[PDB]
Protein backbone atom coordinates (compact mmCIF):
# COMPACT_ATOMS: atom_id res chain seq x y z
CA UNK A 1 0.00 0.00 0.00
CA UNK A 2 3.16 2.23 -0.66
CA UNK A 3 3.89 3.66 -4.29
CA UNK A 4 7.44 3.54 -5.48
CA UNK A 5 7.35 6.18 -7.79
CA UNK A 6 10.30 6.48 -10.62
CA UNK A 7 11.33 9.90 -11.74
CA UNK A 8 9.25 9.49 -14.99
CA UNK A 9 6.02 9.08 -13.45
CA UNK A 10 5.46 12.30 -11.72
CA UNK A 11 6.76 16.15 -11.51
CA UNK A 12 7.60 18.68 -9.35
CA UNK A 13 5.36 21.46 -10.45
CA UNK A 14 5.91 25.06 -8.07
CA UNK A 15 7.50 25.33 -4.32
CA UNK A 16 4.96 25.49 -1.92
CA UNK A 17 7.02 26.23 0.84
CA UNK A 18 10.12 25.14 2.61
CA UNK A 19 10.93 24.05 6.45
CA UNK A 20 13.22 22.39 8.11
CA UNK A 21 13.26 18.39 6.86
CA UNK A 22 12.37 19.76 3.48
CA UNK A 23 10.42 21.62 0.80
CA UNK A 24 7.07 21.18 -0.16
CA UNK A 25 5.80 21.23 -3.76
CA UNK A 26 2.51 20.78 -5.88
CA UNK A 27 3.40 17.90 -8.21
CA UNK A 28 1.51 16.20 -11.41
CA UNK A 29 1.25 12.44 -11.11
CA UNK A 30 1.31 11.04 -14.56
CA UNK A 31 -0.72 7.60 -14.82
CA UNK A 32 0.76 5.63 -17.26
CA UNK A 33 -1.30 5.08 -20.40
CA UNK A 34 -3.27 8.02 -19.88
CA UNK A 35 -3.24 11.88 -20.89
CA UNK A 36 -4.28 13.56 -17.69
CA UNK A 37 -1.52 14.52 -14.91
CA UNK A 38 -3.05 14.47 -11.58
CA UNK A 39 -2.26 16.82 -8.62
CA UNK A 40 0.24 15.72 -5.84
CA UNK A 41 1.81 17.29 -2.99
CA UNK A 42 5.68 16.33 -2.78
CA UNK A 43 7.88 16.40 0.20
CA UNK A 44 11.58 16.39 -0.46
CA UNK A 45 13.66 16.17 2.13
CA UNK A 46 17.29 17.73 3.14
CA UNK A 47 19.09 14.59 3.23
CA UNK A 48 23.19 14.16 3.97
CA UNK A 49 21.76 13.39 8.00
CA UNK A 50 23.33 10.05 8.62
CA UNK A 51 23.32 8.66 4.73
CA UNK A 52 21.04 5.78 5.18
CA UNK A 53 20.63 3.62 2.41
CA UNK A 54 17.26 3.25 0.77
CA UNK A 55 15.80 -0.28 1.98
CA UNK A 56 16.46 0.82 5.08
CA UNK A 57 14.64 4.41 4.23
CA UNK A 58 11.73 2.21 2.65
CA UNK A 59 11.27 0.21 5.64
CA UNK A 60 10.20 3.16 7.55
CA UNK A 61 8.02 4.64 4.71
CA UNK A 62 6.22 1.07 4.48
CA UNK A 63 4.75 2.09 8.26
CA UNK A 64 3.63 5.86 7.49
CA UNK A 65 1.64 4.52 4.72
CA UNK A 66 0.31 2.44 7.00
CA UNK A 67 -1.48 4.78 8.86
CA UNK A 68 -5.47 5.06 8.48
CA UNK A 69 -7.13 7.84 10.80
CA UNK A 70 -8.60 11.14 9.84
CA UNK A 71 -6.48 13.16 11.56
CA UNK A 72 -3.22 11.41 10.21
CA UNK A 73 -1.38 12.34 7.43
CA UNK A 74 -0.73 8.71 5.20
CA UNK A 75 2.18 8.44 2.90
CA UNK A 76 1.19 7.19 -0.39
CA UNK A 77 4.44 7.45 -2.49
CA UNK A 78 7.77 7.58 -2.17
CA UNK A 79 10.93 8.36 -4.95
CA UNK A 80 14.11 7.19 -3.69
CA UNK A 81 16.90 8.79 -5.67
CA UNK A 82 19.40 11.58 -4.91
CA UNK A 83 17.04 12.91 -2.66
CA UNK A 84 14.21 11.39 -0.98
CA UNK A 85 10.56 12.57 -1.84
CA UNK A 86 7.42 11.77 -0.02
CA UNK A 87 3.64 12.08 -1.95
CA UNK A 88 0.60 12.38 -0.43
CA UNK A 89 -2.69 14.36 -1.22
CA UNK A 90 -2.10 18.01 -2.45
CA UNK A 91 -4.34 20.04 0.28
CA UNK A 92 -5.02 23.60 -0.37
CA UNK A 93 -4.08 24.76 2.94
CA UNK A 94 -0.44 23.76 4.11
CA UNK A 95 -0.10 23.85 7.76
CA UNK A 96 -2.05 25.22 11.35
CA UNK A 97 0.53 27.49 12.87
CA UNK A 98 0.81 29.44 9.79
CA UNK A 99 -3.02 29.10 9.05
CA UNK A 100 -4.04 30.44 12.87
CA UNK A 101 -0.70 32.91 12.17
CA UNK A 102 -2.90 34.06 9.35
CA UNK A 103 -6.32 34.44 11.32
CA UNK A 104 -4.60 35.66 14.36
CA UNK A 105 -7.53 37.09 16.20
CA UNK A 106 -10.22 36.28 14.11
CA UNK A 107 -10.67 32.27 14.66
CA UNK A 108 -13.03 30.82 17.20
CA UNK A 109 -13.41 29.02 20.34
CA UNK A 110 -14.98 25.91 18.47
CA UNK A 111 -11.83 25.76 16.41
CA UNK A 112 -9.33 26.23 18.96
CA UNK A 113 -11.27 23.25 20.61
CA UNK A 114 -11.87 20.85 18.01
CA UNK A 115 -8.44 21.46 16.66
CA UNK A 116 -7.51 20.01 20.10
CA UNK A 117 -9.56 17.13 19.78
CA UNK A 118 -8.55 16.57 16.23
CA UNK A 119 -4.68 16.70 17.44
CA UNK A 120 -5.32 14.09 20.02
CA UNK A 121 -7.97 11.74 18.46
CA UNK A 122 -4.79 11.40 15.59
CA UNK A 123 -1.66 11.15 18.54
CA UNK A 124 -4.07 8.55 20.12
CA UNK A 125 -4.32 6.89 17.33
CA UNK A 126 -0.57 6.72 16.62
CA UNK A 127 0.00 5.72 20.02
CA UNK A 128 -2.52 2.69 19.38
CA UNK A 129 -0.55 2.22 16.81
CA UNK A 130 2.78 2.15 18.74
CA UNK A 131 4.64 4.95 16.71
CA UNK A 132 6.31 7.45 18.54
CA UNK A 133 5.52 11.06 16.79
CA UNK A 134 9.07 12.87 18.19
CA UNK A 135 8.18 16.21 16.54
CA UNK A 136 4.60 17.24 17.38
CA UNK A 137 4.62 20.96 16.85
CA UNK A 138 1.70 22.58 14.78
CA UNK A 139 4.06 23.32 12.45
CA UNK A 140 3.14 19.75 11.71
CA UNK A 141 -0.06 19.65 11.47
CA UNK A 142 -2.11 19.58 8.52
CA UNK A 143 -4.79 21.77 7.63
CA UNK A 144 -7.30 19.53 5.02
CA UNK A 145 -9.90 22.17 5.53
CA UNK A 146 -10.29 24.34 7.90
CA UNK A 147 -12.46 21.85 10.50
CA UNK A 148 -10.49 19.19 9.70
CA UNK A 149 -6.69 18.51 10.54
CA UNK A 150 -4.15 15.92 9.74
CA UNK A 151 -1.21 15.35 11.98
CA UNK A 152 1.93 14.62 9.34
CA UNK A 153 5.80 13.34 9.92
CA UNK A 154 5.88 11.07 13.04
CA UNK A 155 9.23 9.15 12.68
CA UNK A 156 10.90 11.37 10.47
CA UNK A 157 18.18 21.24 14.74
CA UNK A 158 16.61 19.81 17.93
CA UNK A 159 13.02 21.57 18.87
CA UNK A 160 13.92 21.84 22.72
CA UNK A 161 11.25 23.96 23.17
CA UNK A 162 9.26 21.08 21.98
CA UNK A 163 10.58 18.53 24.23
CA UNK A 164 10.05 16.94 27.03
CA UNK A 165 12.27 17.32 29.97
CA UNK A 166 13.79 14.02 29.25
CA UNK A 167 14.03 14.04 26.03
CA UNK A 168 15.80 16.62 26.47
CA UNK A 169 18.27 15.07 29.21
CA UNK A 170 18.40 12.06 27.79
CA UNK A 171 17.13 10.99 24.34
CA UNK A 172 14.05 9.31 25.68
CA UNK A 173 10.97 9.56 23.42
CA UNK A 174 7.64 8.03 24.43
CA UNK A 175 3.88 8.47 23.89
CA UNK A 176 4.40 10.27 27.38
CA UNK A 177 6.81 12.69 25.73
CA UNK A 178 4.40 13.39 23.08
CA UNK A 179 1.45 14.29 25.46
CA UNK A 180 4.13 17.39 26.36
CA UNK A 181 4.82 18.42 22.55
CA UNK A 182 1.01 18.07 22.29
CA UNK A 183 0.62 20.72 25.49
CA UNK A 184 2.92 22.95 23.50
CA UNK A 185 1.25 22.62 20.23
CA UNK A 186 -2.24 23.58 21.94
CA UNK A 187 -0.39 26.65 23.49
CA UNK A 188 0.98 27.42 19.90
CA UNK A 189 -2.76 27.27 19.09
CA UNK A 190 -4.02 29.30 22.00
CA UNK A 191 -1.76 32.19 21.47
CA UNK A 192 -2.29 32.05 17.34
CA UNK A 193 1.25 31.24 16.21
CA UNK A 194 3.49 32.59 19.34
CA UNK A 195 7.07 31.75 19.96
CA UNK A 196 6.95 29.41 23.24
CA UNK A 197 9.85 31.01 25.53
CA UNK A 198 10.26 33.42 23.15
CA UNK A 199 14.06 35.00 24.15
CA UNK A 200 15.71 32.71 26.04
CA UNK A 201 18.03 30.32 24.65
CA UNK A 202 17.29 26.63 23.87
CA UNK A 203 20.46 26.33 26.14
CA UNK A 204 18.08 27.65 29.13
CA UNK A 205 15.21 25.43 28.45
CA UNK A 206 16.17 22.73 30.81
CA UNK A 207 16.87 24.53 33.72
CA UNK A 208 14.13 26.91 33.85
CA UNK A 209 11.82 23.64 33.04
CA UNK A 210 13.72 22.71 36.48
CA UNK A 211 13.39 24.91 38.46
CA UNK A 212 9.55 24.63 37.65
CA UNK A 213 8.43 27.69 35.16
CA UNK A 214 6.13 26.65 32.01
CA UNK A 215 4.79 28.56 28.75
CA UNK A 216 2.14 31.52 30.41
CA UNK A 217 -1.13 31.32 30.39
CA UNK A 218 -2.61 32.34 26.69
CA UNK A 219 -4.86 35.70 27.45
CA UNK A 220 -8.07 33.43 25.79
CA UNK A 221 -7.33 30.41 28.06
CA UNK A 222 -9.72 30.07 31.11
CA UNK A 223 -7.65 28.42 34.08
CA UNK A 224 -9.28 24.60 33.47
CA UNK A 225 -7.53 24.74 29.86
CA UNK A 226 -4.18 26.39 31.19
CA UNK A 227 -4.70 23.58 33.89
CA UNK A 228 -4.98 21.15 31.50
CA UNK A 229 -1.35 22.41 29.62
CA UNK A 230 -0.01 22.50 32.60
CA UNK A 231 -0.54 18.67 33.34
CA UNK A 232 1.18 18.14 30.00
CA UNK A 233 4.03 19.47 31.00
CA UNK A 234 4.74 17.38 34.59
CA UNK A 235 8.21 16.31 35.04
CA UNK A 236 6.96 12.97 35.97
CA UNK A 237 5.84 10.97 32.69
CA UNK A 238 3.15 8.99 34.23
CA UNK A 239 1.64 11.35 35.82
CA UNK A 240 0.84 13.31 32.45
CA UNK A 241 -2.77 12.84 30.66
CA UNK A 242 -3.09 10.07 28.29
CA UNK A 243 -4.30 11.27 24.68
CA UNK A 244 -7.13 9.52 25.43
CA UNK A 245 -8.39 11.45 28.48
CA UNK A 246 -7.18 14.42 26.25
CA UNK A 247 -9.81 13.34 23.19
CA UNK A 248 -12.72 13.58 26.65
CA UNK A 249 -11.55 16.47 28.24
CA UNK A 250 -11.32 18.69 25.04
CA UNK A 251 -14.06 17.35 23.52
CA UNK A 252 -15.85 18.26 26.48
CA UNK A 253 -14.72 22.01 26.62
CA UNK A 254 -15.33 22.31 22.81
CA UNK A 255 -19.22 21.22 23.47
CA UNK A 256 -19.46 24.72 24.78
CA UNK A 257 -16.53 26.30 23.86
CA UNK A 258 -17.76 30.28 24.81
CA UNK A 259 -17.10 28.77 28.78
CA UNK A 260 -13.33 27.69 27.97
CA UNK A 261 -12.00 30.27 26.08
CA UNK A 262 -12.63 33.67 26.28
CA UNK A 263 -12.33 35.77 22.59
CA UNK A 264 -13.56 38.87 21.59
CA UNK A 265 -15.88 37.79 18.77
O1 LIG B 1 3.73 11.92 3.39
C1 LIG B 1 3.40 12.46 4.44
C2 LIG B 1 3.05 11.68 5.67
C3 LIG B 1 4.22 11.27 6.47
C4 LIG B 1 3.98 10.69 7.70
C5 LIG B 1 5.03 10.26 8.49
C6 LIG B 1 6.33 10.43 8.06
C7 LIG B 1 6.56 11.03 6.84
C8 LIG B 1 5.52 11.45 6.03
N1 LIG B 1 3.27 13.80 4.73
C9 LIG B 1 3.52 14.82 3.79
C10 LIG B 1 3.70 14.55 2.45
C11 LIG B 1 3.90 15.58 1.57
C12 LIG B 1 3.94 16.87 2.03
C13 LIG B 1 3.74 17.14 3.37
C14 LIG B 1 3.63 18.50 3.83
N2 LIG B 1 4.45 19.10 4.76
C15 LIG B 1 3.95 20.32 4.85
S1 LIG B 1 4.29 21.75 5.77
C16 LIG B 1 2.96 22.54 4.96
C17 LIG B 1 2.30 21.77 4.09
N3 LIG B 1 2.87 20.53 4.06
C18 LIG B 1 2.65 19.37 3.39
C19 LIG B 1 1.56 19.18 2.47
C20 LIG B 1 1.14 17.92 2.14
C21 LIG B 1 0.12 17.85 1.25
N4 LIG B 1 -0.43 18.96 0.75
C22 LIG B 1 0.02 20.14 1.15
N5 LIG B 1 -0.59 21.27 0.58
C23 LIG B 1 -0.19 22.59 0.80
C24 LIG B 1 -1.10 23.60 0.61
C25 LIG B 1 -0.76 24.92 0.81
C26 LIG B 1 0.54 25.18 1.20
N6 LIG B 1 0.83 26.51 1.40
C27 LIG B 1 2.13 26.91 1.90
C28 LIG B 1 2.18 28.42 1.80
O2 LIG B 1 1.10 29.04 2.53
C29 LIG B 1 -0.05 28.20 2.65
C30 LIG B 1 -0.26 27.42 1.37
C31 LIG B 1 1.49 24.19 1.32
C32 LIG B 1 1.11 22.89 1.14
N7 LIG B 1 1.01 20.30 2.02
C33 LIG B 1 3.50 16.11 4.24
Amino acid sequence: LLRILKETEFKKIKVLGSGAFGTVYKGLWIPEGEKVKIPVAIKELREATSPKANKEILDEAYVMASVDNPHVCRLLGICLTSTVQLITQLMPFGCLLDYVREHKDNIGSQYLLNWCVQIAKGMNYLEDRRLVHRDLAARNVLVKTPQHVKITDFGLKVPIKWMALESILHRIYTHQSDVWSYGVTVWELMTFGSKPYDGIPASEISSILEKGERLPQPPICTIDVYMIMRKCWMIDADSRPKFRELIIEFSKMARDPQRYLVIQG
